Formats: C-alpha cells, sequence, structure tokens
C-alpha cells in the first residue's frame, strides 16, 4: 500500500554521465558506446548566444576544442557533428557501462525520471511529466544542462529528454536525444515564454483509479456522463478534453475496479464542480495529474482492496 | 529553479541488492562485502509468525537452509547469525560493487531515499521522511521486505532503513541495519497500530525558507513571536513544539534570506491561523513537512532570488 511519485532506479544512467567542456563552459553529456551527446550550446560564450549561428560557431572548433571527462579519466574526442540542438562527440573509448538503450520522443502527459547532474556527477533523481505546453516543472540550477530524462523497461533505458534551459517562469525546456526541442523553443538566450498549460485529464482519471485500487471510494457517485458533456465541464476548468482514445487507455484500470470510465468521468465532474470538501485522495488535497495510467499499473497492486 | 522531492541516485545501492529465500518465502537482502543482511522473518511460515520465537526457529536452520542469488549467480551461505531483527548471512563471495558505506540510525523528521525492490531486483526509488510516530508513508507491496533506505554523502552510502512490514493504516515499519526497529513495533503478525503523528515543524520552516530562496515572500509579515507563544499555537494545530535547537539549525537559511527564525515562526503562526487564502507555496496548497533544512540547502541555490 501507499502511493508515491516514484522514479526508476538511476544506476544504468549514472554509468553514462560525463563532463563536457568547451572553452570556459562546462555541462553534462551522455556517453553511450563511443559517442557523447550534449547540448550544442556548450560552444557559445555568454555573448554569442544572444544571437547565435551554430553552424558558423561550430566550423570554428576542432576535436581538441572539447574535453570529455569520465570520473577522473580524460576521454579523447576523435570526431564531432551537429544533430539539431545536440553535439555528438565521437570518443576514443566505448563506454563499458553502456546499457541496452534507445531514444524515444515522449508525448505530452507522459512521465519520466530525471537524473540531475552537475559537472558530470549525478546529484539527484526525480519524476516529471511533460506538460501539455511542452515544459517540465523540474528542479535544476546552473550547470545542469545535458542532464537526461529516461524510462526503464526490463533492462532497456529509453532516453527521452536532455536539459537545455530554464524559462522565465522557472520551468524547464529541452530536447529529445535527436536534438529536437520539445515545444516551440530554441537554444537562444532571448525572450521566450511557456504558453498556457492545461491539466492532464487522463492522468487525473488514472490517479482516481489508483485511489480505488488502494481502497478509497468516497468521491464516486450514482451518475454517468457523456464524453461531450464531460468536455464542456472540462474546458470550464482548464482540463484537456477527453477523447475516446484516453477512454480506451483507462480499460484495464476500469476492469480491475469495476468502475466504468464515464462513471469515473462523472465522479471527476462532480469533484471539479463541488470541490473535495476538506477531504483528501491518496493523501492529496488537490487533483493530481502527473501519474499516467501506466505509472498507476506499475505501482499499484494488481488486486483491488475490496 | 524548481523544488522537487528528490531522491539520491540509486546505483551504488542497486549493486548491493540480492534475493534471499528460506523455504517458500522470498524477500530482499543487502550484500556488502561478504555479508548479506535481511529481515529475520524470512525464516517464518505464515503460521509461525502469529507468535514466533526466533531463537527457536533459527537454531532449526542450517547455512544451506538459505539461498542467496545475485542476478543469476547463486551465492553460497557459509555462516549465519541473528542481530536483533535481521539475519546476517555470511557468503562465499565478497560483493565487488560494495560502496564506501556505513550504518546510521536516523532520527525522527529526517529524510532518506528508498530503493523499492522485489525478488532482489530494484523497481523504483522515492524519498521519505521518518515520521514522529516512527512510521514511513512508503509505497510497498508484498515482497518488498528487505528494501533499504539510505542517504549518500560524497561517495559514502549511509544506510538507515530496512523494510519489514506494513501496518493497518497503510504506513510502513522497519529497522536500522543493526536490526533495531524504529518505533514500538515488533516483527510479529499481531494487532499493531501507528501511534498519533505530528507535523514536523522544523521541516515546515525549512520549506518556507526554500520558498523565499526561490523568490516568494507573500506569506511573510511584520510580526515576531516568542518561541513559547509560538508553541501554544503549535499544540493547537498538532505541530511539534519548536525548540531552541531547531531554531539554531535554521541559522544558515535565516542568514541566506535575511529573515529571522522567529519572524518566520510568526509567518507560520499567521498561516496556521488564517490559512493560505487559495494561494500556493512552491506549487503546494498545503504546508509541506518532508524536506529537512539539509534537503533545502542541498537542492536550492546558494544565491537567493532578490
Ligand atoms: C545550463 O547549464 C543552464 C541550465 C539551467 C540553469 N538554470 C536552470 N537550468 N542553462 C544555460 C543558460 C541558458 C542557455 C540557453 C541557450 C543559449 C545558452 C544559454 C546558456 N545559459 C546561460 O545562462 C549562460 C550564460 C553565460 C554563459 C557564458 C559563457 C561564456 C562566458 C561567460 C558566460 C554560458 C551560459
Ligand atoms: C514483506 O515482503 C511484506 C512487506 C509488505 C507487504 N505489504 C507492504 N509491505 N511484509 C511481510 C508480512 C508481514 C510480516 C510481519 C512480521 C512477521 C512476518 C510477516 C510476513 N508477512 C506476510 O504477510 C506473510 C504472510 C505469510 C507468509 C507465508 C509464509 C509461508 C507460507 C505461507 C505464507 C509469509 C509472509
Amino acid at each position: 500500500s501507499g502511493f508515491r511519485k516514484m522514479a526508476f532506479p538511476s544506476g544504468k544512467v549514472e554509468g553514462c554521465m560525463v563532463q563536457v567542456t568547451c572553452g570556459t563552459t562546462t555541462l553534462n553529456g551522455l556517453w553511450l558506446d563511443d559517442t557523447v551527446y550534449c547540448p550544442r550550446h556548450v560552444i557559445c560564450t555568454a555573448e554569442d548566444m544572444l544571437n547565435p549561428n551554430y553552424e558558423d560557431l561550430l566550423i570554428r572548433k576542432s576535436n581538441h576544442s572539447f574535453l570529455v571527462q569520465a570520473g577522473n579519466v580524460q576521454l579523447r574526442v576523435i570526431g564531432h557533428s551537429m544533430q539539431n540542438c545536440l553535439l555528438r562527440l565521437k570518443v576514443d573509448t566505448s563506454n563499458p557501462k553502456t546499457p541496452k538503450y534507445k531514444f524515444v520522443r515522449i508525448q505530452p502527459g507522459q512521465t519520466f525520471s530525471v537524473l540531475a547532474c552537475y559537472n558530470g556527477s549525478p546529484s539527484g533523481v526525480y519524476q516529471c511529466a511533460m506538460r501539455p505546453n511542452h515544459t517540465i516543472k523540474g528542479s535544476f540550477l546552473n550547470g545542469s544542462c545535458g542532464s537526461v530524462g529516461f524510462n526503464i523497461d526490463y533492462d532497456c533505458v529509453s532516453f527521452c529528454y536532455m536539459h537545455h534551459m530554464e524559462l522565465p517562469t522557472g520551468v524547464h525546456a529541452g530536447t529529445d536525444l535527436e536534438g529536437k526541442f520539445y515545444g516551440p523553443f530554441v537554444d537562444i538566450q532571448t525572450a521566450q515564454a511557456a504558453g498556457t498549460d492545461t491539466t492532464i485529464t487522463l492522468n487525473v482519471l488514472a490517479w482516481l483509479y489508483a485511489a480505488v485500487i488502494n481502497g478509497d471510494r468516497w468521491f464516486l457517485n450514482r451518475f454517468t456522463t457523456t464524453l461531450n458533456d464531460f468536455n464542456l465541464v472540462a474546458m470550464k476548468y482548464n482540463y484537456e478534453p477527453l477523447t475516446q482514445d484516453h477512454v480506451d487507455i483507462l480499460g484495464p484500470l476500469s476492469a480491475q475496479t469495476g468502475i466504468a470510465v464515464l462513471d469515473m468521468c462523472a465522479a471527476l465532474k462532480e469533484l471539479l464542480q463541488n470541490g473535495m470538501n476538506g477531504r483528501t485522495i491518496l493523501g492529496s488535497t488537490i487533483l493530481e495529474d502527473e501519474f499516467t495510467p501506466f505509472d498507476v499499473v506499475r505501482q499499484c497492486s494488481g488486486v483491488t482492496f475490496q
């Protein structure tokens, strides 16, 4: 029993974290095999960035313009190339701790674990959702660039996020590991703001289901709703509209609990309309939206408490 | 910027997690050097436990009564002894991934990271406080026994918790790694309840300070308080009394922000008395009490935002 935001165990990622220096800028990179990945802005000086041309900035560098260090070993760069907003540095040593892995572009609402790193040294791990506005509410200080976000299935690490910058609201932006930003952001130090965000309706519902699997039914009701009537209520409260595809994804949770999705939808609508009345769900006073249906199934018991 | 409950990177602990089987009971153990630690209740059958005598149960076992497996290697037990509520199994192989480490008995209010494990295989990591009632609000299912709680300083892992059982309220109990329970609990399947808990006042204050370091001052006020007047208010709201020692511990946070402890105390008292008025602190609607002063300093910037 219990329900906690839970990260994946970070050791397989820890063994891939290096330090990458270009000039007087130091930041993280991810060492897989004989490649190191890192933000391409490592090659900028506080001046260049206001308006950088990365093609023109990079052609000015050589292999020995970059220093890569793993623990206290120095790795020698023998190649380099740009891929969207990342650099790929080829190194003379293949990482012997490289895990089975792949790169994935994660979708909005999905969650992942972040290994916060400084100077190539892992410092902490927490769990994050990709917000609908393509930002993450992370915890990051200067030097955290190139820290990665990942999920682990079996022995395989699916990397999905590399940190590049903080936005003026204090939220974070970055790329997949093909160097494509999440959201309409760019790696320039300019005026750049997060667009308006929405609550992740599907996650709210998944978490309602966790609460029933864990033994709590107080917020249920005798009513049902159409998908469409649910959505008029959703827009009023700034929730993402619910789609038939989201309804489908809730099938397994619906089945474990015997509560119809749309019956849970009506529960949610009553909650949005009336409040929680001083009560909690799973220890929370607020409706929680950063646990996916997958996260609820992974964490919760397969047997419902009653 | 940001503020997240953040766990320590779990890799150094992952490399110590094994599976320990006695009879038909399987649960975790912690492999350091040539010893495996685990809950001594692994030797019980659902029957024995209702009223076990562990001395009498253990003398009935041999070394080959226990099976220890690390990944897919079988480790051979060559010795065993009881230490309070743990077994120490001596094994024929010393863990080559043993980190620098020690064992610590953590104090109430203090926090640590838990590596949730099943069948010797790490599944997740989250952060926990030791509640004042000596329970943890964990997330654990059957088979999680022998999962450990730890902190990491430099390269050294301070283990402080091994999981033994779940209580009827859904909270968790366990031991330090000398096998002494935290709290008045025992490893018997009997009626056993968590005593009344209190909010960890010191943590509340530390988190108020995080919010100011991060740039938010809205809940401050022009008032001050005596320690003693603060405490009459504290008892009314079920907060732990604040002591001069707690006041001292807040010194560094007080100094970084220029807000006197007792001025923060008066801020807190007004918050308890009036509520948060629909507002949030650090994204929370509620007063948060599972970040220590140390946790705030570790995570927050050393330069206050204004
Ligand atoms: C990376 O470590 C940080 C991440 C962060 C900070 N706080 C929270 N998260 N971001 C780097 C930050 C923003 C990016 C955006 C894209 C262009 C580069 C710019 C770099 N940057 C800086 O603040 C920065 C300022 C100045 C310098 C610098 C370089 C040479 C000489 C003097 C200064 C480098 C980076
Ligand atoms: C350990 O894995 C779980 C931890 C847990 C479960 N949910 C959340 N956290 N606790 C084991 C649980 C409680 C302890 C208390 C101390 C005495 C032993 C008892 C073991 N236990 C059981 O539920 C349990 C029941 C039955 C058996 C069993 C043994 C042999 C044959 C049939 C059954 C073993 C453990």
